[PDB]
């Protein structure tokens, strides 16, 4: 029942957005966890890049790339929102400036210079079954892999999949001490959420997110939060095959991560 109220608005949202959703947290603190549809499968749209660089950290430390080797980037190679990408055409930019902008302005141009990076969609599904992922998968690279459709396995994750993958990269010790902090980093200073889960965040908190929005209403946001007083808590929201707008999708992202963190604030 401690997780009632979160249950709650989450099947409030299902009703008034007609929609599918799903909902998987993580508190690392004691083990407890708590879901609900956290099976279901749902686009990662641009929750994947997340993925995409923590690899690339994975694969620079196993000396497989070079971080801080260039790669040009020709006007052919643009796809649709790409704000940094777009402004250095003719030019070369290194892998980690390519995943600092993807992975805080959701650059798109930028995942794909990522993925070329890390053996394509393809490496990255490898490495996730390699960290104990058994669901998660990415098939296609920007802009193909946000289609969305119902049933389609391409591109996908569950609430609970991507969860413990998330808690795998950042905690556990795949990656470097470095490197987690160099991801988590990344995460924390990402600048395109502030309208989800940081703007209903407890004051005191931090946050280090990822989100993603795509076809059929897709929307979606992975997030580590913490305290001074409480340990990281996973929190993973999927939205998918909905008419409902922007706005309305946003407010549920707010109404349900407001409700998860008074579990805690309380």
């Amino acid at each position: 029942s401690k997780f009632q109220q979160v249950e709650q608005d989450v099947k409030a949202i299902e009703v008034s957005l007609s929609a599918r959703i799903g909902v998987s947290v993580l508190d690392t603190q004691n083990g407890e966890y708590w879901d609900y549809n956290g099976n279901q499968r749902f686009p990662l749209t641009s929750t994947f890049k997340t993925i995409a660089c923590a690899k690339l950290l994975y694969d620079a430390e196993q000396g497989k790339v070079n971080p801080n080797s260039t790669v040009e980037i020709k006007k052919a190679d643009l796809v649709t929102y790409s704000p940094v990408i777009e402004k250095q055409v003719g030019q070369a930019i290194t892998l980690d400036d390519a995943c600092f902008a993807t992975m805080t302005t959701s650059d798109n141009t930028a995942a794909n210079i990522i993925l070329s990076a890390v053996g394509g969609p393809k490496g990255v599904t490898d490495f996730l079954r390699q960290i104990g992922d058994k669901e998660t998968r990415l098939d296609r690279i920007e802009p193909d892999l946000n289609e969305g459709k119902l049933g389609d396995l391409r591109d996908t994750t569950t609430p609970k999949a991507i969860a413990s993958t998330l808690n795998k990269f950042l905690f556990g010790s795949a990656l470097s001490e470095m490197n987690q902090k160099k991801l988590e980093s990344w995460m924390v200073n990402n600048q395109v959420t502030g309208n989800l889960l940081r703007s209903v965040l407890p004051a005191g908190w931090n946050i280090a997110d990822k989100s993603g929005a795509g076809g059929f209403g897709a929307r979606s946001i992975t997030a580590v939060v913490w305290s001074e007083h409480q340990a990281p808590i996973i929190v993973s929201i999927y939205l998918a095959q909905t008419q409902a707008s922007m706005e309305e999708r946003n407010d549920a992202i707010v109404k349900i991560g407001h409700s998860i963190f008074d579990v805690y604030t309380s």
